[PDB]
């Protein structure tokens, strides 16, 4: 299970997320869960065929008071034999 | 780099992928990583040498229960010897 660090901020009417390490899977959700299922496709999709950064401890972050961390693990669904 | 929100619908055996901006790259892929690698080419191909048109604000848009978007990056086309 590959996980990463998102950063949800509330924007009032839906939920940013965003991943400093993983700045292509920037995404939204109307809902905190929603958002959160949004964001574990987004992993795979940002690191498809690229090699995996290392994973930021987000105690080290500032945020937001519109901010709070959820660690999200990537998608990954096979199809075929040897899944 | 040029960059789209693309709208991704969960069809259980696959994913179908659509561009507002760019109608003609609606694409498709089992997964949602290879759907996303098509929706970069699909985007290269449909804008090759054309005019950019702009980028919406995809927060405005009502997704299906099934949908989410991501900001697409259109591929580099390259060509080599044959």
């Amino acid at each position: 299970e590959v996980k990463y660090p998102a950063i949800f901020r509330d924007e009032g009417t839906y939920w940013d997320v965003r991943f400093p390490d993983v700045p292509a899977a920037q995404t939204f959700g109307a809902s905190v869960q929603v958002a959160a299922d949004n964001a574990a496709n987004a992993l795979a999709i940002a690191l498809f065929e690229q090699s995996l950064p290392p994973a930021s401890d987000p105690q080290y972050w500032r945020l937001a008071s519109t901010e709070f961390v959820v660690w999200i693990t990537m998608a990954d669904v096979q199809f075929g034999p040897g899944a």
